[PDB]
C-alpha cells in the first residue's frame, strides 16, 4: 500500500509544519485559462484558472532506492495538511468534478509537495460609466489565507512576475483585454491581525468607432438636415412646418432607440448630453421660423391696413453652424 | 493529537453550556463585505458578510505552559456545541467552500471560543413605488436563534453600535446607500415563547436629475411646442392640422418609450399622471383649432349667403400657459 | 448522554407507532412567512412557510424528576420515526441549511413530540386570462402523506381554521392577496387506496385603474380625435387625408406598444377586441371621406361638362358617436 | 427488526434474480402529473410523472401467519437489487426529496415487489416552424434500461395501452395537448447489443384565430387602404404623395412590431412571405402614381409649348384587387 | 459475493497497471447524442455524449468455467483504478444520476475492462462576427488526461476515424451542422511535461436567404423609392419635401428595428456599412432638391427684379443609380 510508506497514523496532521517555530513559506503559481462572462449591471466577472501550491513537509518523507515521485488524487487531501486559500471579494465559486475531482498531489522523496486544482471563481468589480463610451475600467483578483496570519504562514509569488501565464486566445465579446501584472500588499484585520494578499490586475477597453457610428453620426446628420429650412422661401408654410415637426419626431425616435440599446445604468452620461443638446438645437430651429412667420403676417396686415429674405434667416444661417461647431469643440476638448 | 487535549469523549456536547442554570450569553459581530444585487420586481436584495460569535465554555479548557491558542477548521464543529443562528425572512443562502469550508474556530486556554464563517444571504424587502422616482426605501436584515428561547440563550451585540463595519467601496449601480445602524427587539412565538432578534438597517435613494432629464424635459418641450399653432394664421389649415397630429404622435411615442424603460410595476405613479396631463393638454390644443376653423367657415358661408385674429386664439394664448403653470405648481407642491 | 435516556437500540423505529392497531393521528400547523414570486407564463408560484407536526409515541418516554423537556436537532431524525409528508403538484422544493439544518425536535416526558422545519416550495396553478385585465384567479397548496393510507395514518388540522397564520406584511408587486382559508378532502389512488389531503386557499386580484389609464384612455382619445375631420371643409384634401393616415399610424403604434408590454399569452383577450374595434372605426373614418371626395369630383365634372356641407358628413357626425356609445354599452354590459 | 425477516446478509444482491437463466420480466406503469414548461428556442419540454416497477424476487420471501405486506422507504434500496431505468435523450432530471426521498417499496409475502418514485425530467424535441403559425408538432418520451440487454432484462408495458394515465387538468399556456398513446420498439447498440425501449407520444397545436387577428388582419387592411389613392383627383399631389409614404411607414412599423413578438427562429416562414408581398404591393401603389404625375406634367408642357381620369388609374382600379385576390387564393391553397 | 472473485484486498489500486514499466494504452470511443444550446454573446456551446474507455488489467482476472462476463455499477469505481479523463477549456459539466448514476463497468475473464458513462459538458468557442451574416465558425471539443503524462498513460482513438458516431437527428435552431472529424495533437506543460490530447471538430453555417430578405430588401426598396422625387415637378414643394423627410424617418426606423433584433456584439459589421451607405444616399437625395429649390427661387427673383426640367434633376437621374450599382458591385465583390 502506497499510503503505508508515509507514516500517516504516526503524525498529527491538524497542525501546520514547523509548529511553534518560524512561519512556513508557501509559493503560488497561477495560469489563467479563459474569461467566461462579464456583467455590467451587477459589476462582476467570471474567470477559470489553475491554482498551484509549493511547500515542504518533512513528515511526508519516505525512503526510496531511486528519485521517482508518487502521485495521489484528491482522496489523500483529507488525511494531510493543505493550505486553506480562498478568494477575497468573491460571490460564488466551485471546483470541477468531471469525471472526477480535478485535484492532484505529487510528493517528492525529501518531502516537497505540489498541490494543483482547477477552479472557477466570480469576483466583484466596481465600475464607473461617467465617461461612457470612452471609459476605462480596471479589475483585480485577490488571494489570501483564511485562518493563518503572517506569523504562521508566509505567502508569496514563487517566481515574481513570471508566475502568471495567460492563454493566447483569451478574449471578450465587447471588451479589449491588456496589461496583465501582479502585485502584493499586506492587509490588517482587527479581529486576528495581519495577512498577506496577492493581486492579479488587468484593464478593459471598448470599441470607439462602433459607438461613434451608431450614435454620433445620426444625431449630427439630423442637426445638419434641420438647417435646410433656412434656405427655403418663407412663403411656403406647409413645407416649412412639417419638415421641422418631422425632424423633431425623427430625433425623438432616434434618442429612444439609442437609449433602448444601452445597459441600464441610471445616471447621466456624456452621450445623453450630446443628444439633448442636439434636441434643443432642433427645437430652436422651429421657434425661429415660427417668429419669422408671425412677423411677416404682422407686417403684411399693417401694410394692408395702411392703404426678399428676412434678416432672421440671414443671421441664423451663420449663427447656428458656428454655435454647433463651438459646442463640439468644447465637448471634444473636455472629454478628449 | 490536538483533539485529545480537549476531553471530547468525556462530555455530552448535545446540551448547551450551563444546562439547568442561567442563560449563556452570546456576542455577535458583523462585517459587511459587499452588496451583490437588488431586484425591484421580486423585492429582495443580496448581501455577503462575515459572521462572528463569542461565548465561553469551561468544558473546552486545556492545560498549557503558555498563553498560546489552538486553531481548528470546520471539521471540529460536528464534535462540539455551536449556536444555531439563522436569518429571518430569507429566501436562499449558502456558505462558501472554496477551496475549503470558510469556517474557523479558535479556543483559548480558559475556554473562550471564537467562531467565524463567511455567508451570502438573500432577504426580502417590501417596497412602495407610489412616489417614484422620488421614493425612499428602507431595508433590514434580521438574525435570530432558531431553537433556543431567551431563557436558555441570550443574544446581544458585543460592542453596541461599534459591532457593525462596512467596506469603504460598497456601492450599487442605480441606488445610493447611507445610514447604517443596528437595533434590537424581542419577538414572541405562540408555539415556543420569546426570542431575541437583531437588526441591520440602511436606506436607499435614487438619482433625481437623470430621471428628470430623461422624462420631464421632453414632455414639457412638447407641450410648449404644441402652443406654436396659436401664432400661425388661421387660413393655413394644411399647416395647422398636420402640426397638431404629428405632435400627438410624438407625444404618444415618447410616452410609450418612457413606459418601456421602467420596471414592470402595475400601479399608478406620479410620472404617469404628469404624462397623461400633458397628453390631455395636447389633445385640447387640437380641439381648439378645430372649432376655430368650423366657426370661420360658418361665418364666411353666412356672409356669402347674405350678398384679423380670432378671439379664441387671443384668449388661448394666455389661458394655456397659466393653466399649465398652475398645474405644475400644484404638482410640485404635493410631491415636493 | 441524552440519547441513552431514550432506548433507541431497544426498539425498531422502522415501523409506525401502534403498528397492527388503529391509525395514529397526526396534527399539522402551518405559518406562512412570505410569497416570493409568481410566474404567469409558466403558471406557478413560490411560498416559504413553517411546517409543524404533532403526535405521541410511548417508546420515547423517559423518566424525569421534573417536567422539563429535551430539545434535539435534525441529527436525531434519522434514528426515530417521523411522518413522510410531501407537497402535491409541486415542481421544486428544498430545506434551508444555514447555518445548519432548520430542523427542531422536542420530546415531552410522556412521549409527546413536536417536529418543526422551514421549507420553500413551488407549486403549479392553472390560470385563465380570458377576462384580462378583469380576471380573478384562485390558487391552492396541498399536503398529503406519501406512503401511508388513512388506515395507518390519520391527518387533520390540529385547531381547525385556527391552524393557519399569515404574516402581516405579505404582499405581491402586481397582485392583491385576500381570503385565506383551509379545507380538507379525501383522495383515491387505484394503486394503494385512499389518502387524506389538506388545502390552503387564497385569491388574487389586479389593479383595474392602472390598466384602464394605460390602455383604454389612449384608444378612446384617438377614436374621438378621428372624428375631427367631419367638421373640416371638404375642399381641403391635403388637410383631410394626412390627418386620417397619421391617425391610423398612431393607432397602429399604440396597439403595438400595448401588445409589447403584456404577458405572452397566445389567445384572444377583451382588450384586443376593444383595440381592433377602434382600429376598424378609424379605417371607416377614412373610407367615408374617400367616397365623399370621389362624389364631389364626379358632380363637379358633370356640371362642367353640362355647360354647403355634404349629406354624408351630416349623417356621419351623428352616426359614428352613437354607434361607438352603443358598442361601449354592450361591451361593458358583457364584461361588467 | 423488520430487515432481519429478509435474509439480507445471506444473499448476493449485486446480481439480477434468476442469474444464468431466462431473462426476468419487468412491468412499468406511468402516471403523468403535469407539464411544466416548453422552450421553442432550445426545443425541449419538462414533465413531472410517477414511475412504477413490478417484478418478482424469491430471495425476498419471508414467512407470515397472514397476508399483510411490509412497506419500506428509500433507505432499503441500497441493500437490494433494483432496475436501473433511465430516460433517453434527456437533458436534466432529479428526484424530489421534500420532506424526504419520494421512494416507496412494498414487498409481498411470496416475493412480489412494488417500486415507485416521483421524478421530473427534461427531454429534447426537434421542431419545424416552416408552416408557422399553422404547424403541428409531435413529441416523445423514452424509457430504456442502461446496462441490461434483452437477454437479461425484459421490459414491457404491464397493461398495454391502459398503463398510461394523465391528469384531468393538464394544460399549456400557448399549446393544445391531445392524443396520448404508447408504443414499443427495439434499439441496437454496436457496443453491447439490443435493448427494449418504450415511448409516450402526444401532439401539440396552436390557436389559429389569435395569430390571424394579430397579423393577417392589419396587413390586409393596410393593403386595402393603399388603394384609396386611385379614387382621388390626380391634381392633388400634396394629398396623393403623403398618403402613400405614410402607408409605407405604417406597413414598415407593423412588420417590425410583428417580428418583435415572434420567437427568434432564423429561417423563412409563410407569414413573412405574406407581409413582404403586401409591402411590394404598397410600393407599386406609389410607383404607379409617380409615373401618372410624370406623364401628366409632360403632356401639359407639350400642350403649352404647342401654343377626366387617366387610363392608368382606370386599369389599376381593376388590376390591383384581382391580383391580390389571386395571390390570396394561391397562398391559402398551398398552406391550407 | 461477486466482489470476492476479484482479489480487491490483495492489491494496491492507487497505482496504475504496469507501474515502473511501459505506459498503459487506453482507447476512447465517443458517441454524440445531441446539441443542447449555443450562446453567441458568451461564446460557448453545450453537448451531451457517451464516453467509453478500453484498457486491460491483469489484477482483475478471475477464474471461470465459461466465457461469461460480470457487470458492475458505479459503486465499484471507488475500489479500482480508472483513468482520470477531463475536458479542456470547459466551463461546467455534470454526470446524470437519474434514477441512479449512469456508470457501467464490464470485466472480462482475462482482465479486459469496459468503462462507460453519460456526461453533459459546456465548452468555450471563440467566434468572429466580422463577416456577419456571411460568417463561418469552427468549434472543437478536447479530451486530455489530468495527472498522467505520455510516459505513464498513452491515449489514442481506438478505431481511428470510426470511433466517432453522431445521432441522425442532431440539429440546431439557427445553425447548420456539418463536417464531423477527429484529430490528435501533443500538448506541453512546463510544470509536468507532455500530454496527449484529442479533438472533435465541426462547422456551423447560417441561413443566408432569411437575413437577405429581412435586411437587404427593405433598404434597397427604400433607396429606390427615394429616387421618385427626381420625376416630380419642381414647383410642388409641399409634395417634394415631406416625401424626403418621411423617407428619412422610415429609413431610421428600419435601421433601428434591424439593430434591435441582432445579437449584442459591439463592433462594426458589413450589414451596418450597407445600411449607413443607404442612409447617406437618402440624405443626399434631399440636399439635391434643397439646392434646386434655392436656385430656382434666386433665378425667379432676379428675373422679376430685371423687369422645363432643371439640369440638376436630369443629371441626378443618371448619376444616382449608377453610383448605387457601382457600390453594390464593389460590396458584393469584397464580401462575396
Ligand atoms: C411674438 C412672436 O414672434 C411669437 C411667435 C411664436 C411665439 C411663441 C410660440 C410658443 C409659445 C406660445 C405661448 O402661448 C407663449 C410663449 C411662446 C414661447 C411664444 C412666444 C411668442 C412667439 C415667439
Ligand atoms: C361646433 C364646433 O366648433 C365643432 C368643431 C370640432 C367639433 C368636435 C370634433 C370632435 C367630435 C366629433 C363628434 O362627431 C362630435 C363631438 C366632437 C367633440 C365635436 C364637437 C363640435 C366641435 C367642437
Ligand atoms: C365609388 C366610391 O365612392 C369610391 C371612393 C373610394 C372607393 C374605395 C377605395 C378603396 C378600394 C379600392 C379598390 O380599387 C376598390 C374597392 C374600394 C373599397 C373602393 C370602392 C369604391 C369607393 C368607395
Ligand atoms: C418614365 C416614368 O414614368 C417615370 C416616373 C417615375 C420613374 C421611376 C422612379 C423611380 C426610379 C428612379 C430612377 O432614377 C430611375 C428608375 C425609376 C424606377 C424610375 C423609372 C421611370 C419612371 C417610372
Ligand atoms: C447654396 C445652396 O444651394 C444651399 C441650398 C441648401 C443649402 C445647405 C442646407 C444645409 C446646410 C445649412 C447651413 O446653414 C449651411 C450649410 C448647408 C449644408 C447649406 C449649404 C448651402 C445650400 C446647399
Ligand atoms: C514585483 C514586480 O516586479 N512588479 C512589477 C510591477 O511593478 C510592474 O508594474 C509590472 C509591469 O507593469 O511588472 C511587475
Ligand atoms: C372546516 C371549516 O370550518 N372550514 C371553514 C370554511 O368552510 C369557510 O369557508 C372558511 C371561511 O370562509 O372558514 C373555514
Ligand atoms: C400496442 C397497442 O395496442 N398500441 C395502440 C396503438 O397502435 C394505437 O395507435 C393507440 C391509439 O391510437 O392505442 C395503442
Ligand atoms: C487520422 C485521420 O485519418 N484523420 C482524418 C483527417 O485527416 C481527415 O481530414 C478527416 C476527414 O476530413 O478524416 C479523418
Ligand atoms: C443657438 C441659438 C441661435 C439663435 C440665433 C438667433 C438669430 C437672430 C437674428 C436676429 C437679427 C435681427
Ligand atoms: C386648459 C383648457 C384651456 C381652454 C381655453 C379656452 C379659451 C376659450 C376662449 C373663448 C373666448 C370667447
Ligand atoms: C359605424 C359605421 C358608420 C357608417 C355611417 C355611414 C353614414 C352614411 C350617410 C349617407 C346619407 C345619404
Ligand atoms: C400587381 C401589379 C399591378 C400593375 C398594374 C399596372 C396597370 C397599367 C395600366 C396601363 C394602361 C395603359
Ligand atoms: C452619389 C452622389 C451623386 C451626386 C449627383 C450630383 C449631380 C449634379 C449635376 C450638376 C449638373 C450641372
Ligand atoms: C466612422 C463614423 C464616424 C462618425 C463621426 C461623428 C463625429 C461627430
Ligand atoms: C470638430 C471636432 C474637433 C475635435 C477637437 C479635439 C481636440 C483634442
Ligand atoms: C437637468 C434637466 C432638468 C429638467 C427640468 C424639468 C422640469 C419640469
Ligand atoms: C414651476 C415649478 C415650481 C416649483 C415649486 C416647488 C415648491 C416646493
Ligand atoms: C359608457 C359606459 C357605460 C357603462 C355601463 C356599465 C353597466 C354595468
Ligand atoms: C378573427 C380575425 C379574422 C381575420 C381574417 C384575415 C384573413 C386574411
Ligand atoms: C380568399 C380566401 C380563399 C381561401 C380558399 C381556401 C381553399 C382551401
Ligand atoms: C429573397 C430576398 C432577396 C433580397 C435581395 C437583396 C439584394 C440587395
Ligand atoms: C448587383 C449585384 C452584383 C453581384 C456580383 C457578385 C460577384 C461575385
Ligand atoms: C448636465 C447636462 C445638461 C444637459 C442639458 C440638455
Ligand atoms: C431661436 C431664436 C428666435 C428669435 C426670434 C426673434
Ligand atoms: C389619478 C390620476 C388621474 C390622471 C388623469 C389623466
Ligand atoms: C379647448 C376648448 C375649445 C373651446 C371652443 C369654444
Ligand atoms: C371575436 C373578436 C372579434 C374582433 C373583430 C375585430
Ligand atoms: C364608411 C361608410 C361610407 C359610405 C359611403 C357611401
Ligand atoms: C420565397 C419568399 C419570397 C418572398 C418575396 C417577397
Ligand atoms: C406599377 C406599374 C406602373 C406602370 C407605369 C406605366
Ligand atoms: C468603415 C465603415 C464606414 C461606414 C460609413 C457610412
Ligand atoms: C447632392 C449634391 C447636390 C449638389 C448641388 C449643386
Amino acid at each position: 500500500k502506497s499510503e503505508q510508506l508515509l507514516r500517516i497514523d504516526d503524525h498529527d496532521f491538524s497542525m501546520r509544519p514547523g509548529f511553534g517555530g518560524p512561519a512556513i513559506p508557501v509559493g503560488v503559481d497561477v495560469q489563467v485559462e479563459s474569461l467566461d462572462s462579464i456583467s455590467e449591471v451587477d459589476m462582476d466577472f467570471t474567470m477559470t484558472l489553475y491554482l498551484r501550491h509549493y511547500w515542504k513537509d518533512e513528515r511526508l518523507s519516505f525512503p526510496s532506492t531511486n528519485n521517482l515521485s508518487m502521485t495521489f488524487d484528491g482522496r489523500l487531501v483529507k488525511k494531510i495538511w493543505v493550505p486553506d486559500m480562498f478568494f477575497v471579494h468573491s460571490k460564488r465559486s466551485f471546483i470541477h468534478d468531471t469525471t472526477t475531482d480535478n485535484v492532484m498531489l505529487r510528493v517528492q522523496p525529501d518531502g516537497k509537495v505540489l498541490y494543483s486544482l482547477r477552479v472557477t471563481v466570480t469576483a466583484m468589480c466596481n465600475m464607473d460609466f461617467s465617461r461612457f463610451p470612452l471609459d476605462t475600467q480596471t479589475c483585480s483578483l485577490e488571494i489570501e489565507s483564511y485562518a493563518y496570519t503572517e506569523d504562521d504562514l508566509m505567502l508569496y509569488w514563487k517566481k515574481g512576475n513570471d508566475s502568471l501565464k495567460t492563454d493566447e486566445r483569451i478574449s471578450l465579446s465587447q471588451f479589449l483585454i491588456q496589461e496583465f501584472h501582479t502585485t502584493t500588499k499586506l492587509a490588517f484585520y482587527s479581529s486576528t491581525g495581519w495577512y498577506n494578499r496577492l493581486y492579479i490586475n488587468f484593464t478593459l477597453r471598448r470599441h470607439i468607432f462602433f459607438f461613434l457610428l451608431q450614435t454620433y453620426f445620426p444625431a449630427t446628420l439630423m442637426v445638419m438636415l434641420s438647417w435646410v429650412s433656412f434656405w427655403i422661401d418663407r412663403r411656403a408654410v406647409p413645407a416649412r412646418v412639417p419638415l421641422g415637426i418631422t425632424t423633431v419626431l425623427t430625433m425623438s425616435t432616434i434618442i429612444t432607440g439609442v437609449n433602448a440599446s444601452m445597459p441600464r445604468v441610471s445616471y447621466i452620461k456624456a452621450v445623453d448630453i450630446y443628444l439633448w443638446v442636439s434636441f434643443v438645437f432642433v427645437f430652436l430651429s422651429v421657434l425661429e421660423y415660427a417668429a419669422v412667420n408671425y412677423l411677416t403676417t404682422v407686417q403684411e396686415r399693417k401694410e394692408q391696413k395702411l392703404r426678399d429674405t428676412h434678416a432672421i434667416d440671414k443671421y441664423s444661417r451663420i449663427i447656428f453652424p458656428a454655435a454647433y461647431i463651438l459646442f463640439n469643440l468644447i465637448y471634444w476638448s473636455i472629454f478628449s
